[PDB]
């Protein structure tokens, strides 16, 4: 449950992803590959990456960055009316993929990691705050998707 002003906030800090989707997307998943490796085994695609250089060089890592944060960008600005945009990710990362909701985590605080190396200085306390909330939500909300479909 975030506030009208805490949505603003997340849109916000959104417009900074939205500049550079890509950018973004790539070091998201980044630090998410290079942070937590057993992520990487979850992506038959990107398994074969062993060096963040070629995490870096990978184009198609880009581009699923672009898939990743244009899905969760579209879920941001339902601003918590989510459940048509959520359901089928909700669907495919349990069913599909296999993702625990630990791997949603460490991508969430990933995303925060990333937010702060790539804008030093202007994600201020308050947008981590509100962000932090908006990706806390669509965890939760993934949660209790994961919860009805058995699925750990
Ligand atoms: C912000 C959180 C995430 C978002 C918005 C997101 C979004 C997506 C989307 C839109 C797709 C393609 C459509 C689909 O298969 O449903 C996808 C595919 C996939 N996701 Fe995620 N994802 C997220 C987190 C994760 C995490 C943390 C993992 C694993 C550690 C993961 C693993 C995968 C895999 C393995 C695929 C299939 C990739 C392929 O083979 O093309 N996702 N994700």
């Amino acid at each position: 449950g975030l506030s009208d002003g805490e949505w603003q906030q997340v849109l916000n800090v959104w417009g900074k992803v939205e500049a550079d989707i890509a950018g973004h997307g790539q070091e998201v998943l980044i630090r998410l590959f290079t942070g937590h490796p057993e992520t990487l085994e979850k992506f038959d695609k990107f398994k074969h990456l062993k060096t963040e250089a070629e995490m870096k060089a990978s184009e198609d890592l880009k581009k699923h960055g672009t898939v990743v944060l244009t899905a969760l960008g579209g879920i941001l600005k339902k601003k918590g009316h989510h459940e048509a945009e959520l359901k089928p990710l909700a669907q495919s990362h349990a069913t599909k993929h296999k993702i625990p909701i630990k791997y949603l985590e460490f991508i969430s605080d990933a995303i925060i990691h990333v937010l702060h190396s790539k804008h030093p200085g202007d994600f201020g306390a308050d947008a981590q705050g509100a962000m932090t909330k908006a990706l806390e939500l669509f965890r939760n909300d993934i949660a209790a998707k994961y919860k009805e479909l058995g699925f750990q």
